[PDB]
RNA sequence: UUUUUUUUUUUUUUUUUUUUUUUUUUUUUUUUUUUUUUUUUUUUUUUUUUUUUUUUUUUUUUUUUUUUUUUUACCA
RNA sequence: UUUUUU
RNA sequence: AAACUGAAGAGUUUGAUCAUGGCUCAGAUUGAACGCU
RNA sequence: GCAAGCGUUAAUCGGAAUUACUGGGCGUAAAGGGAGCGUAGGUGGCUCGAUAAGUCAGAUGUGAAAUCCCCGGGCUUAACCUGGGAACUGCAUCUGAUACUGUUGAGCUAGAGUAUGUGAGAGGAAGGUAGAAUUCCAGGUGUAGCGGUGAAAUGCGUAGAGAUCUGGAGGAAUACCGAUGGCGAAGGCAGCCUUCUGGCAUAAUACUGACACUGAGGCUCGAAAGCGUGGGUAGCAAACAGGAUUAGAUACCCUGGUAGUCCACGCCGUAAACGAUGUCUACUAGUCGUUGGGUCCGGACUUAGUGACGCAGCUAACGCAAUAAGUAGACCGCCUGGGGAGUACGGCCGCAAGGUUAAAACUCAAAUGAAUUGACGGGGGCCCGCACAAGCGGUGGAGCAUGUUGUUUAAUUCGAUGCAACGCGAAGAACCUUACCUGGUCUUGACAUAUCUAGAAUCCUGCAGAGAUGCGGGAGUGCCUUCGGGAAUUAGAAUACAGGUGCUGCAUGGCUGUCGUCAGCUCGUGUCGUGAGAUGUUGGGUUAAGUCCCGCAACGAGCGCAACCCUUGUCCUUAGUUACCAGGGAACUCUAAGGAUACUGCCAGUGACAAACUGGAGGAAGGCGGGGACGACGUCAAGUCAUCAUGGCCCUUACGACCAGGGCUACACACGUGCUACAAUGGUAGGUACAGAGGGCAGCUACACAGCGAUGUGAUGCGAAUCUCAAAAAGCCUAUCGUAGUCCGGAUUGGAGUCUGCAACUCGACUCCAUGAAGUAGGAAUCGCUAGUAAUCGCGGAUCAGAAUGCCGCGGUGAAU
């Protein structure tokens, strides 16, 4: 635990904020709590669609949510049937309609999100820790990123005692502000505990 | 028995001349030390064996007892 | 000159 | 014609190593005993 | 996995090359006898013969049968029985062979010895002698110290020391030479001279003719200490005495000091007696020293020693390497896990001390060698950081605030505990928070889904009660679809369950501290090593930096450093309101976006023809311009299950849930952070200046009036570059106080109020009047700070109804070193 937020240390220099919206003093933590609870509800309803970066950018009421995804037909539905009901539910939980026009990622392998939650699926199948590990690092590596870290943390194997292991390739300097190092943190809840997943995927400058 | 020596702080020792209680070691609190020693700062601490007695005042002067040491306890 | 221990 | 056919190692000293070196084990055997059957 | 058996125990061999004959070792792991001489023994040169014992071959006799093995035969198969073979590695007697061993005859010279000439040497034994120096004694001069130590003190000295000079006595050792130099079997042996005496080295000739090597027992010699008898006795010095040091100091240091050290003659018989390496022989790249000879032309060669390197070979490695630990041979000694133990007992030796030979029980799964990576050292070298030093100001003493301990409580909720817990979680406990205590209560429950019964929800009410809660009365009848009805909604009907700040941070994720913004930490390939590993990454510089350059069996890369980000320092451009004011202006400040500049870029030197450093110009800025954020691999089973999430454990009319009151605010006490002071570089009373940043509808308030004041009423402007908080204080001028516990300090207490809030008793903050406590500069000790810093002075904000001396920021003045 001595290590800044790859994301939060980028967020003005390269990076961008992943919600952009403008608020009063007052207004502006109501806006700011249902923007984490759309946040909480898409993060647990779109499980299945493989979805990474979901921005909110609300223009006076109305909002337009921006969700990327590397499975955009599953969440769309047949004709675009789910993504109406989605779009119902959102608009219920907040003010005015929410217009949720849906990307898509055209390289899974470079989204720090979608290795993790990748890594995470197969932690909780039981798959050997190690073996996903080198998978991923092996995916990302010739999909073209220019370096990937992968941190598996915890119980690994059923071990009593907690480790942590990582693989690096590449370069991923976590140093350089300028690096576009996409980051991403998620837990696999096993049989014995939680194994925390970090994923470093460094693509340029 | 007897004659001398005495008995005081936790201990072991100083007083004292009627007008007061002492070092040292402790002990307690601090401080140095990662922590304990050592060390350095502070403190606390005496029915002066007891008991009559004299004095305005006694641990100190008298008397008794009581512990302590000694030294004696011999002749048939 | 004088630093014991765990 | 034949009597000419036979040879395995492991664990354990160290943070690790190689050596030394003991201990221990896997085999065969019995005029056997004991336990379960 | 075995199976009518399967396991255990006992016992033998195996594995164990762990007694090694096959088939091990002894430099450092256990192991070379201290060294020699030599007895038994073992082994042993060349040539020509003899013999035929060993040896080899053949034959014969025997080596019982059974068993083992081979080929078969009979039991239904098999076990079993059985025929014939093979074998029985042996012994005996004859015969043959003669390479080797033995026994013999003769011969030989190469191993080993002899005679003769030269040479070196601390080889040994006995006497004598010399010169320095110490000590002692006796004198002359001389006067107050000497001596000793890290300091001292003991000690010596005015009864005359020490110093200096002159005589005398005595003992021991032999500076310089002096040297991995010499000699000796080892132990050892140093002045010089004589005597007695051993070995060695060398050139040639002659001679003997294997006379040799090794060697159990045995004998001899054998450092130092020690022992006996008799002498000696200067210095040194066990013991011993005193002085110091120390917690102690039977020591180390100091001052003395006896045995001993010296001699004679004897004992002892041991040493890390070491090269930790038995002796002897042969052979096997080389290079450079040195000692004693010799032969040739200052060198060359050859010998016997003595050293340093270094192939092959050897070794576990270190290392050895013609002076082997290499290649072989002869003989001897020794080892067989670590302790117990080189001990006991018994012999033998000894005057004794003791030596020598040498077990066992028992006990432990290790004990060891060499090397590797780290860490550490009261090891070495180089370097950095407010680490010290140089300074400035504090803390530790007072009162108060705050946190913790301890104590006390019904409870004083829980966590944080060396740096890196203690104004920490908590960015703000009257109720709430709240997790604790007392009491009053509820049980699908305050909260989610499954459900079916009525109703739009929702609003207004009464009483009882501290409240949670309990019992009752009125108004409203939703909306879309419409007779199935639906997003919400109130009271349960029950099972799932919910709920838990309950436990385990030592099951965990996430997050954080810390070494440490220290300069490190690794990897791939290559190479080296049996290997762990190494190299790279080390070295010469240089840097803030594993920064950079150059070397280099390394070549490269990665995370760290730096840079990219924010802020400040100068300028330019766009823009000019609510900002600005030089002459409505578009100058300026300012505001807030985009850029310019700074790069060791230029000059001079130093530097390996480098990296780099030193100084200079220009510039607002000069070398990283100043400040921040950014925290490598990892370490502390570091902190957090009470933010959260989570594995497991635990409670489900309760450890869950609701309400009122109380507590978290108690104080013999102790500590940690602070604030206010102890005053004159100041207090007080009047004037008069100069900021920045931030906040404002969950509000800030112009102005007026009332009040001593906190504040209260009316009212105005402003979601703000407009209005406001708001006046900055320290500063400057004048007066006064005149060193006093005061005109310092402002705790504590009494009274009266204002606000916030349902509510100020526990337990708020301010205001006013009165009181006026300690405190006069703070022990041991200890902390921060290197420049707009410390010090000091005010001003904002988060949390927040109210409640900062804390936290987070802002500017003012502004050092010392």
């Amino acid at each position: 635990g001595q290590k800044v937020h790859p994301i939060g240390i980028r967020l003005g220099v390269v990076k961008k904020h992943n919600a952009n919206w403008y608020a009063s003093p007052k207004q502006y933590s109501e806006y700011l709590i249902n923007d984490i609870q759309v946040r909480e509800y898409l993060r647990k309803k779109l499980d299945s669609a493989m979805i990474s970066n979901i921005m909110i950018e609300r223009p006076t009421g109305a909002a337009k949510i921006t969700i990327a995804t590397a499975r955009p037909g599953i969440v769309i539905g047949k004709k675009g049937e789910d993504i109406e009901r989605l779009q119902k539910e959102l608009t219920k939980m907040m003010g005015v309609p929410a217009q949720v026009n849906i990307e898509e990622i055209t390289s899974p392998d470079l989204d720090a999100r979608l290795v993790a939650d990748g890594i995470g699926s197969q932690l909780e199948r039981r798959v050997m820790f190690r073996r996903a590990m080198k998978r991923a690092v092996q995916n990302s590596m010739r999909s073209g990123a220019k370096g990937i870290k992968v941190e598996l943390s915890g119980r690994l194997g059923g071990a009593e005692i907690a480790r942590t292991e990582w693989y690096r390739e590449g370069r991923v300097p976590l140093h350089t502000l300028r690096a576009d190092i996409d980051y991403a943190s998620v837990r696999a809840e096993t049989t014995y505990g939680t194994i925390g997943v970090k994923v470093w995927i460094f693509r340029g400058e």
